[PDB]
């Protein structure tokens, strides 16, 4: 009976705000009016993006922004709520450009959360901006706080939470309370920056929206799927950085939670969150891309998958060779490395030389261009069936996506997600989830239900013996043990009872 969240980013850059129009897609390709009533109903959240933190260490619009045009654009979004009383228009602070380790505003994020007075000033600025512009909540997309900054970041979420809760009371908004989310890492390497303190990060949130995409890109040696649901044994594997996090666990605890190497998948990230105690499945939201990542210079044989490649990683894109055949948006944006789903439909439909292929382990599509040596990893309405089924099975909070302007005109990706969660006549009970590699880590937060004979005092237990005691199932790490389970370092808690 609890509706899955469906959280869609709406991005619009300052120049497009300042020149805003709904009737000239060469100035504003994706005006608010493209979000029809039918789409408004299919969404639960729209994250307006991006705001920033300025050098006064406050939430702020880009200072080049025209305030009147900004208010007008935001009002058009909040008008959508007339079609859907569940809808929230969040705003989002950060993004890669502002907040990455070398981003233009990076130090402001670091400083804004550093001290108690700075957090007070920052937190207040967030809720003031929310109220002043009519937003329904605050999303933080800082990519990413490093381990040293993480206590500040946590305290800043806690302080924003408290102020949001005051505001909910003031405005009598218990029916649609003001919400706090973050865009959280969706792969272990960035996740490791705050993993040890995950429960504290998630506690003040309504959701943590996992960025379980961009798991592959020009920075890797080898082409791969950017958002594989499950692992492909033929694909690359990675060092599990989480095993080096400051957790204080034992060798066995670490080994049983963090297999390494591992397959960098959506399912990995979700399980890595669930493993942690105090991180509930209902607060975890699976991110999906509405775009593809394109690679050139690939070799044939396996559809361009798991190939070396010659895709430039530099920013800005280093020349005017827009080699992604058929991609008109790429020419407009001067970058061939990203293509919207909208665009990819057109590329596949025209005579551009792509095949659409399907990897039945990862449960994701990909384009291959055999003649030129191109590979594109993306998501579509089919991959979303498996991802939606997984969402339901794991009792996650919902789905998030970047971004709305990349759906096709009819909004088929959004419609498909809404249908897989909510359509009375949609049935995925027979949908086969395949034999891709699952992430098998177990931690304190996701012990399976087990049974075993009750521990008996005086009994000598060999290595691997399983007993039950005080609510859990326990396993000896070596033999022979007679100590009560949990009373020393010889027992591993492996399961929970009854
Ligand atoms: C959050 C994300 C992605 O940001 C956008 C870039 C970084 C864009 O990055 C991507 O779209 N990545 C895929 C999504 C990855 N998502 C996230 N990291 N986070 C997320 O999804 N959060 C919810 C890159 C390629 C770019 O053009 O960069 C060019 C230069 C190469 C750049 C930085 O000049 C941009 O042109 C920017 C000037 C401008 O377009 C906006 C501000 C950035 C944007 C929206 O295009
Ligand atoms: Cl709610």
């Amino acid at each position: 009976s609890t509706r899955k969240a469906v959280i869609g980013y709406y991005f619009i850059p300052t120049n497009q705000i300042n020149n805003y129009t709904e009737t000239d897609t060469s100035v504003v390709p994706f005006p608010v009016s493209n979000i029809t009533p039918a789409k408004a109903k299919q969404l639960t959240h729209i994250n307006f993006s991006f705001l920033d933190i300025n050098s006064n260490l406050e939430c702020a619009w880009d200072p080049a922004t025209n305030d009147a045009k900004a208010r007008d654009v935001v009002n058009r979004l909040t008008a959508l709520k007339a079609h859907n009383p569940s809808l929230r228009i969040m705003f989002s602070i950060g993004g890669w450009y502002y907040s990455n380790d070398l981003g233009v505003s990076h130090a402001n994020y670091v400083n804004a959360v550093k001290t108690p007075a700075a957090r007070t000033k920052f937190a207040q600025s967030c809720v003031r901006i929310m109220k002043d512009y009519g937003f329904d909540g605050v999303d933080i997309d800082w990519e990413y706080p490093q381990a040293a900054e993480v206590d500040g970041f946590i305290a800043a979420l806690q302080e924003i939470r408290t102020l949001l809760n005051q505001q909910t009371i003031a405005d009598g908004r218990q029916a649609l309370p003001y919400q706090l989310t973050i865009a959280g890492a969706g792969g272990a390497f960035f996740l490791s920056r705050y993993y040890s303190k995950l429960a504290q990060i998630v506690a003040p949130l309504d959701y943590i929206n996992l960025m379980t995409y961009d798991l592959a890109g020009p920075w890797e040696k080898i082409t791969n799927h950017q958002a594989a649901l499950f692992g492909d044994a033929a694909g690359p594997t990675f060092y599990n950085a989480l095993r080096e996090a400051n957790l204080g666990w034992s060798w066995e605890e670490l080994t049983r939670a963090f297999p390494s190497p591992f397959s960098l998948t959506v399912d990995a990230a979700v399980q890595q969150h669930l493993m942690m105690e105090g991180v509930p499945s209902a607060k975890i939201v699976m991110g999906v891309p509405f775009y593809g990542r394109a690679f050139k210079g690939v070799s044939g044989g396996n559809g361009g998958q798991y190939s070396s490649h010659s895709t430039p990683g530099e920013d800005p894109y280093p020349n005017a060779d827009y080699w992604l055949v058929g991609c008109d948006e790429c020419v407009r944006d001067k970058d061939p490395r990203i293509a919207s789903y909208r665009q990819l439909e057109q590329m596949l439909q025209g005579n551009y030389g792509y095949q659409r292929l399907w990897n039945d382990k990862t449960k994701t599509p990909y384009l291959y261009h055999a003649q030129n040596g191109l590979f594109v990893t993306y998501d579509d309405a089919e991959s979303f069936k498996y991802k939606a089924k997984y969402i339901k099975q794991q009792q996650l909070g919902g789905v998030m996506f970047w971004h709305l302007g990349q759906d096709n005109r009819n909004g088929d990706l959004l419609a498909a997600l809404d249908r897989y969660f909510n359509a009375a006549d949609y049935d995925d009970s027979q949908l086969d989830m395949g034999t891709g590699l699952r992430y098998t880590g177990v931690g304190p937060g996701n012990l399976p239900i087990m049974t075993a004979p009750a521990y008996v005092p005086g009994t000598t237990y060999a290595q691997g013996a399983l007993v039950s005691y005080q609510g859990y199932v326990w396993q000896t790490k070596w033999g022979y043990i007679t100590s009560a389970p949990g009373s020393d370092s010889a027992w591993l808690k492996v399961g929970r009872l009854a």
